[PDB]
């Protein structure tokens, strides 16, 4: 689909089993979720946003439906305030930018 | 511009007469730049991100080329770790994502 910028573009995301909102982000380079109970084995990572460094969870091959786009990567989980689906999976829904 | 995402969205732009590189960013909902003087009165203004909250000089009203396409509105200056393009001015030059 086409979505404007108008307001936030969040979409429905499927991981794990549960939906969730996502916000589509250009400017993200990895994918960073809300904190989540996943199975499997992961390693620490710090990842830097605008105010700092956050401590997070890295999860690798982690199966994700995107607006019912399938992709597979990795996927980091921590205290962030909102589901960030960034450019490691954007790429392989064939998603880009148009103006 | 089409633009695809396995590299970071960078763009040039053109602000207070000077280049400077930016990054398209759907996540972030104002524009942000790193360090610099501008013209006109401020505001100061605190905006939060991942990792916590900066504080910022706010300009209205401000021309601003990016890529090649005109736009006049808000820009906030400050400890950015890089030049960020949000969906304020991303909308004035008709930019939308796709796939
Ligand atoms: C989700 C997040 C958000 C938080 C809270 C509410 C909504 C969205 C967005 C993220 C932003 O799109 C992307 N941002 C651009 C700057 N660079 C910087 C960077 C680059 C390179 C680095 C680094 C940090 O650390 C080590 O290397 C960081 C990058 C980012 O946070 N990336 C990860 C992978 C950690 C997610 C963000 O920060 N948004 C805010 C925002 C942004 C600008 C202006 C106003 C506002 C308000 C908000 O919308």
């Amino acid at each position: 689909p086409q979505i404007t910028l108008w307001k936030r573009p969040l979409v429905t995301i499927r991981i794990g089993g549960q939906l969730k909102e996502a916000l589509l982000d250009t400017g993200a380079d990895d994918t960073v979720l809300e904190e989540m109970n996943l199975p499997g084995r992961w390693k620490p990572k710090m990842i830097g946003g605008i105010g700092g460094f956050i401590k997070v969870r890295q999860y690798d091959q982690i199966p994700i439906e995107i607006c019912g786009h399938k992709a597979i990567g990795t996927v980091l989980v921590g205290p962030t305030p909102t589901n960030v689906i960034g450019r490691n999976l954007l790429t392989q829904i064939g998603c880009t930018l148009n103006f």
